């Protein structure tokens, strides 16, 4: 399916800006298997970047794992010219931070991740901004998919939690990724 983003340029601090409040939550539904942990996230997007506000409810929260996709993160995936390849393309992007703002890097420059997290009781929040290297208008459309990896007090990876790929292959297959379009840049302050 096809996310719709609504143009806007938040500032990065794990605060929920105001202008995060006037789009809308998407719920990522596909469950490796049952767990308390539940999700929700958001999109915008400005001439620059693309940004994401997630929150995770989730009561316990364990990053000894020396393994960063076997610790309490989440990962996005960027198919930036919308190629729905099937191996990673030199565009493809693919990254993970913790709760603890830690980011990590499976696919792409890092140097365009740039990340916050904020504690809060029983989870944490993300907002993360990607700096794009295409010249984002109205209508474009790339490829997106979003994953909760949900540890335990064991210190490794019991679920996953994805928005659009079910198989787990997501990490592998740029194709497997949805659709986010672009949309509200306006064509054209009075004290
Ligand atoms: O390090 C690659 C990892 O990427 C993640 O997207 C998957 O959930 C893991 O199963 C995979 O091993
Ligand atoms: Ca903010
Ligand atoms: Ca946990
Ligand atoms: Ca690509």
């Amino acid at each position: 399916k096809r996310i719709y983003v609504s143009y806007g340029s938040p500032v990065i601090d794990g605060e929920v800006d105001d202008i995060w409040n006037n789009v809308e939550w998407n719920i990522p539904r596909i469950y490796s298997a049952t767990t308390q942990t539940n999700a929700k996230f958001k999109l915008m997007w400005d001439d620059n970047a693309l940004y994401v506000l997630a929150e995770v409810y989730d009561p316990v929260l364990n990053s000894a794992n020396s393994t960063p996709y076997q610790q309490d993160s989440v990962e996005i995936f960027l198919d930036e010219n919308f190629d729905r390849a099937i191996s990673y393309q030199s565009d493809d992007l693919h990254y993970r931070v913790n709760y603890n703002n830690f980011k990590t890097t499976d696919a792409g420059d890092i140097l365009r991740f740039y990340t916050k997290t904020k504690l809060l009781p029983d989870g944490y929040r993300v907002e993360a901004r990607i700096a794009l290297s295409k010249k984002p208008i109205n209508g474009t459309i790339m490829g997106f998919e979003f994953q909760v990896n949900e540890a335990d007090s064991s210190a490794r990876r019991v679920a996953t939690i994805n928005m659009f790929d079910n198989t787990g292959n997501a990490w592998q297959n740029p194709s497997l990724f949805g659709e986010i379009k672009l949309k509200g840049r306006s064509d054209n302050i009075n004290p």
